[PDB]
């Protein structure tokens, strides 16, 4: 059972198995499945109509007939955009400055710090860019939809392999921290 807490999420902070790739050292990327979750229906074959967003009904995190692999099997429920504009807003204000702040703390170094900043800065500046990433979902923990709290709104990419589209998951390291329960 491997624990995560983010710096923002350090409230209701839970325990699951996945497995992720740390990508640029800055982010963890994810490989999700474009699945079907309905009481009388599993039907996930269909290879030709396309998602982008997710659903309309309220299907309830785990019970969303239309969504994706990674969020219907770890309960989360879909935040879009146009209202979550204040909450990721918020929640990139808090980041960036603990992230920032955290770092100094231990590496002091200017050009180092400068350097992470950099990675972090083009991440956002182009993850924000919101004509093309217009179609980009956030996914927020079942606990936090239901309480109303600081739950992790995790960021859900859209992204093919050499064709064959893929819906990607992404969560920034110097925001989640993970505590080792296996053996």
């Amino acid at each position: 059972m491997l624990i995560y807490k983010d710096i923002f999420t350090d409230d209701e902070l839970s325990s699951d198995s996945f497995p992720m790739k740390l990508v640029d050292d800055l982010v963890y990327e994810f490989k999700g499945k474009h699945v079907v979750r309905k009481e009388g229906e599993i039907v996930l074959a269909g290879s030709n109509p396309s998602a982008e967003e997710g659903a309309e009904d309220d299907g309830s995190d785990e019970h969303v007939e239309r969504g994706i692999d990674i969020v219907l099997n770890h309960k989360l429920v879909e935040m879009n955009c146009y209202e979550d504009a204040s909450m990721f807003k918020a929640y990139i204000k808090k980041f960036m400055k603990n992230v920032i702040d955290h770092m100094e703390k231990n590496n002091r170094d200017k050009a180092d710090v400068d350097a992470f900043k950099k990675k972090i800065q083009g991440w956002v500046v182009s993850l924000l860019a919101k004509d093309r990433f217009k179609n980009l979902a956030f996914f927020i923990g079942e606990r936090a939809a239901e309480g109303a709290e600081n739950g992790q709104v995790a960021i859900i990419e859209y992204r093919d392999v050499d064709g064959t589209e893929v819906p990607t998951l992404m969560l920034v390291k110097e925001a989640i921290i993970e505590e080792k329960c296996l053996e």
